[PDB]
């Protein structure tokens, strides 16, 4: 039912499913814009397809051909069966509109399933091959942070009562290679022009005359061509094309307000703000500098990351609420850490 | 069957669901009134689209076109199909309310189904963006609040036998920001806009004459234009056009009697009363200051949320039975405190 | 529905489940290039044999012979399944393609389906095979690296406060047999073999005519041979059959661009790069020699397998982020790793 | 589905699940070669079941009769179903082939149904009778290879810093009974005679005429019999018959090439070979004797279950590394084995 497919396919978490395995626990590798994104690009047209073929929406069969009187119920249906059949064979049927209007209104769920697909490959290509390496490296870092934050609490505690960067050389390091965002951009970009053919496709589909869907049929090839009993042709009307034009125009609205989002995650740089590791600056134990924006590197990239799945963190959690409470300036922060007591 | 789609869209968690992840234990990150609102202004579409096309309901297609009698039963299906592929052409079909009651008639249950996505959508961007956000600072302000309860009690029981407000400077930080609060009053305000849009829509589908279900179809494009033998036109009737008003009027009483709940929600700084924190002045580690109220800021928020989910921290509910007991006056506060031994 | 299926076989986990045992505990025992090209050649041939008979692309039966009027609606049936059982016997049917045609008409979907067994079957051997030998090696080499790594990290401590290469032996032991290597390049080429088979039995069904569907078919074996008020023979039609050669250009269209990853899998030399055993070379407990490469043996593919599922090893990442760090040159490699503590 | 039905059959878990109890933790309990044997020998023979009756492959009703055109609908049903019962009754019916062929074409699911059953019946009875002992011996000799090997390795390191062989008399023991090996060569001869019979059968089914679905049948016993408007008989013919003789030569070539497996695996002592046990010999706590093989005993079935689940048994894999490192001759058998360290 139309109630089950929205269910199914916007109420539930349908590609929003966690990575089921041990290796990611509580990492997103998929950027909430991004996630959104294919989200919409991937299930609107699968519930598109559900709707148009509904059994409320639908009357029946997808095309009647209108049989002389004469004809027998299985005659007329091996009227509308053939014309079905024959929407490929230009000789049978005669059209004004042509042959091609016909393929799409026959095919419409295969070319909405394929945009589908085509969509979901660049996420899958990414969550197959650049997901387990940011993932680890991430994983890592945050085990970093958390250890150093450690140590100087214990440190700040001692006082009261190595010492290498080694983060921040990794940091630097990736800095350099580009790998990763260079996939991260192809894999956006190439979403980017599937998402503009389909529009264009979606807007040739919805231009049609609608009457398009009426085509003329010939049952006159083969022992019957010199039959008499058969009339020469028949008015056939491919139902439900009005439904694809609808839906069509739905997902081209949809998918021509969601380029823009995918254009402004092409350019991670400037997403690239509201530095995370700004906050751990105000550690003894870590160096203050920062030394991530402005550069088509991985580093923006895992910059992203970090912001995205960093909540997760009780030592940065710690030090955000060090950081706002420093607005007023009342206390001191490192009165504040030690105080805090958050070592896990 | 109709008590299927009751048990699953009232008698069960249908959106009640809490978030499905260990990050929020416990944690509804949605207030009562607000996740009220979301899971009726969704689900009663959906029921009332799954109610609309009941086996039971339902007597059959939902066109039925009145062939003549010389028609045979695939001519007569041919022409239901073409005047419902047709109520879109409106050349075909010729009728006295126009075309656009047609085309409600046909597409009420995708209408239903677009004002349920639109008024999910709200819901699930907060979900998606300020969710984790309150989360993490909520969860962080009860470890607080359970950890100054613990050092408070313990030195109550050390004196039997940093000191530093970090929470309350954390909420008066709070006091300034002001974009968690922004988002809620513009989520609930698209949500009450689109509820206002289908009230309006439903009010006109339900204000229709009841006959305009009844149109004039004419399968006469064509070869069959100058065809003889078939009449120039048709009497169709969309079946099903009585319930879907009728369902259409029940959703109209709905969100009409939900609108002002909506109301009364985008006025947080009005709900935001009976301070939460005011319980916990009387611990002698907390400073005796609330300052939380009167403020269209994000601490109005903090602190709805705050009363909601509260009911789950030991401590605020042994500082509570504390104040109901000093309604009497009997005691006092530290002797009750030091004797209820609640640590954890 | 065709979005059910889209989901089952491109958007769910479709052979991409993990061994379910514990004798396998994260362990791929499949490269990601070669669980692609499976899934690809399994569940693409799968999606299709789905899509052409989806209740929405369906017209209805799959042949319709066009039975006189005067016949009755079980005559007309018989006439159909008659022919539908008869395109095997020749001398029924006089079609001017032959009779090849309406076999591979009929037959396309167990076509398809002996195409999937025979393209599963080589992974299956695979992995019922070869697959918990290299596992066992596998997990004995990831754990002698994690011993050695705490081994050197001891050392190291202890220092700022046996020894024998058990792992290169039985690497440089490996690097002699071949029979795992060989068992992977033959799996690989009966894939590859498999594909161009369908390669040119779809390019074969694709060229047909699209007329060869159409075939003269005749009741008149029997009582009824010299029957005089049947008719000497009926038009009957293969619907579908335009469905299936869309279906088969589209199978071909992808088993042709998978069969260079095929070729390029089949040499595995070249793939075996970017020595993973190359940062352990820095190991004062490690012995300096990677001996890993340009061999038709096992050791190249025990490479392959390493650098695929070596990210879940913490010894290796701590390595290969004292890697990264190294190519600035900043620090040095004993001081990091004895900074780093990351022996569990 | 024909994709459901694949995806039950052949790509999912379909008799290759492992023992659902605490008893067999890792134990296969059956060969590898066995499991094939018989997962091919049951699945097929029901996957041509299912496909022969696919919704897309079967265009109906499974006889079609011919009756007149006088006749009504379910006069033609009548007649149709009266044929198909009466395919038994050999009077009603005069077919050229004879009535077995019309029995076979009837029940040919009936018979591969009766064959898989067949088949599935001496793994049963294997399962149910000699698996469990063979569980628990084989369970204990791991249990005892385990600790000899703990025994050894503490004697190693005690050096550097009873001694009965109870597994050795204990397989010298086995090697005199013969229970389990006539046990299990009884049950592979069962499963060898019914795939005979089987290819049999189905060689006698796709040898027929193809025409011997083609029958004469006669509704005229009882009141009907001096009937004058029926006619004398009908024409009826068995629909899916050309389909029951494609699949049945498929499950001819799949069990006559799988004939030959099942004799290699009958002859167990050539298969006993590449002693699992030779790997021990090196540990000065367990007695260099081999003494297993060239014997029709259950000797040799044990050491086949062995070299099939001794790969889960940490001291073999070991024992084995030091054998390949001991080809190279490098080192020294008790040093490696002292550096290893894998007590457990
Ligand atoms: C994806 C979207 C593809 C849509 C665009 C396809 C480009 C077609 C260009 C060729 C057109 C062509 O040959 O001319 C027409 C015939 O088309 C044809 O006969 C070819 C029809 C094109 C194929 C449409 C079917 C798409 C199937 C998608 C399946 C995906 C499934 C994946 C799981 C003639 O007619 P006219 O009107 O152009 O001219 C008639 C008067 N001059
Ligand atoms: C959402 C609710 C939308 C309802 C309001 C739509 C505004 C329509 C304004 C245009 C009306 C128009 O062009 O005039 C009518 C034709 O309408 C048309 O032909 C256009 C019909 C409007 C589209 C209705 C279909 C809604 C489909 C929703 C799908 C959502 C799916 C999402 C998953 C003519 O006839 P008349 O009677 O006005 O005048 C006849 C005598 N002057
Ligand atoms: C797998 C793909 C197999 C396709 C290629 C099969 C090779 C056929 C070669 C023999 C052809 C033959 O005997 O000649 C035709 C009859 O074919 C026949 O009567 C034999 C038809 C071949 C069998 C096709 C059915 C495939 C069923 C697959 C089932 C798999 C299920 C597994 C679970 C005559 O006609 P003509 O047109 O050649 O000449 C007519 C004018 N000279
Ligand atoms: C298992 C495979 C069994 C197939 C071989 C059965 C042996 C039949 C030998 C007796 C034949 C017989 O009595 O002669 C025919 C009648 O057969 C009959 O009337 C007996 C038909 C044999 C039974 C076939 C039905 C198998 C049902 C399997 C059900 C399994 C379900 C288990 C869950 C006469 O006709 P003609 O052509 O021989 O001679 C006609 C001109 N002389
Ligand atoms: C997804 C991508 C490939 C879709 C590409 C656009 C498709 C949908 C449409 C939009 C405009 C269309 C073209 C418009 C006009 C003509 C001229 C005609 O004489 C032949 C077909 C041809 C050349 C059409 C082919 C298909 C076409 C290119
Ligand atoms: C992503 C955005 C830009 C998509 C907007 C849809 C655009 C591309 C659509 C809307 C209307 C469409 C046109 C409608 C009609 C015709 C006439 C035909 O003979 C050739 C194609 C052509 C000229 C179409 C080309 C594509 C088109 C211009
Ligand atoms: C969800 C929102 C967009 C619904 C908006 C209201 C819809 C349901 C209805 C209510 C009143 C309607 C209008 C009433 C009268 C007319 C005048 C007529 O000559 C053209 C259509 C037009 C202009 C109608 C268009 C659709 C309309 C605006
Ligand atoms: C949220 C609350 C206010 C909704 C109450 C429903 C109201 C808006 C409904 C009920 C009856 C409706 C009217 C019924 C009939 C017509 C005549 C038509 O030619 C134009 C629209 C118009 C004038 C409708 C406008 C909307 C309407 C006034
Ligand atoms: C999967 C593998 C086995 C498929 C092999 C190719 C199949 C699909 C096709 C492609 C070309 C075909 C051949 C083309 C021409 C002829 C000549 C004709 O007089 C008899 C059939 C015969 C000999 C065909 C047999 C089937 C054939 C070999
Ligand atoms: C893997 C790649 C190479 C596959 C490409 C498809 C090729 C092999 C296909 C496409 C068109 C096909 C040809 C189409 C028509 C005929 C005529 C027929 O009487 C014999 C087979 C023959 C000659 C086919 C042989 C195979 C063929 C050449
Ligand atoms: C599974 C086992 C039992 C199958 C045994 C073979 C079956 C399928 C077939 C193969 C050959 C067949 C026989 C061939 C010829 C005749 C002679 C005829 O006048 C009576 C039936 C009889 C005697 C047949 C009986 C059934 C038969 C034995
Ligand atoms: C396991 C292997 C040997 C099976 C090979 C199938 C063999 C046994 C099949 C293939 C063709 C079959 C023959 C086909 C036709 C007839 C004529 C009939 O009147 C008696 C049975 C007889 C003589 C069949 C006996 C069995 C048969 C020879
Ligand atoms: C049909 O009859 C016409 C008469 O002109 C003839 O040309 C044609 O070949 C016939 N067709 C068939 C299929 O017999
Ligand atoms: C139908 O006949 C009329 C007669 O006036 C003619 O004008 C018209 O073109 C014909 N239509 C078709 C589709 O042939
Ligand atoms: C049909 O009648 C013809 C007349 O020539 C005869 O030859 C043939 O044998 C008959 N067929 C049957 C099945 O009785
Ligand atoms: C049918 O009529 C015949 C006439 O010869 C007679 O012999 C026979 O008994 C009748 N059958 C029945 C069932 O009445």
């Amino acid at each position: 039912a139309i109630a089950q497919l929205a269910t199914e396919y916007v109420f539930s978490d349908f590609l929003l499913k966690e990575p089921t395995e041990p290796k990611f626990k509580g990492l997103r590798l998929e950027l909430a814009v991004d996630k959104m994104v294919t989200c919409i690009a991937v299930g609107l047209p699968l519930l598109l397809i559900s709707l148009a073929f509904a059994q409320e929406i639908s009357i029946g069969t997808q095309i009647s051909c209108f049989s002389p009187s004469s004809f027998s119920w299985r005659q007329a249906a091996f009227v509308d069966s053939y014309c079905w059949a024959a929407v490929q064979q230009k000789n049978s049927l005669q059209s004004e509109s042509g042959n091609l209007p016909l393929w799409l209104h026959k095919f419409f769920p295969y070319i909405l399933l394929l945009f589908a697909i085509l969509l979901y490959l660049p996420p899958l290509f990414w969550r197959f091959a650049a997901a387990p390496h940011i993932c680890s490296d991430l994983k890592f870092i945050m085990e970093e942070l958390d250890k150093v934050y450690n140590r100087a609490i214990k440190a700040a505690k001692s006082a009261r009562d190595f010492k290498y960067p080694i983060v921040e050389q990794y940091l630097k390091t990736k800095k350099n290679s580009n790998n990763l965002i260079i996939k991260y951009i192809s894999c956006r970009l190439l979403t980017l022009i599937i998402i503009l053919l389909a529009c264009i496709y979606l807007g040739y589909y919805f231009s049609l005359s609608s009457l398009s869907d009426e085509f003329v049929c010939s049952i006159k090839s083969g022992i019957l061509r010199n039959d008499s009993t058969v009339p020469d042709q028949f008015q056939c009307k491919l139902i439900a094309v009005g439904i694809f034009q609808l839906l069509s125009v739905i997902n081209l609205v949809v998918y021509v307000l969601l380029a823009p989002v995918v254009v402004y995650t092409l350019f991670v740089p400037f997403r690239q703000k509201t530095d995370v590791l700004k906050v751990y600056e105000i550690l003894p134990t870590f160096d203050v500098l920062h030394f991530k924006s402005e550069g088509y590197n991985d580093l923006s990239l895992y910059n992203l990351f970090l912001e995205e799945n960093i909540s997760e963190v009780k030592s940065y959690k710690c030090l955000k609420v060090l950081e706002n409470i420093k607005s007023s300036g009342q206390g001191i922060d490192p009165m504040l850490l030690l105080t805090n007591l958050g070592m896990i």
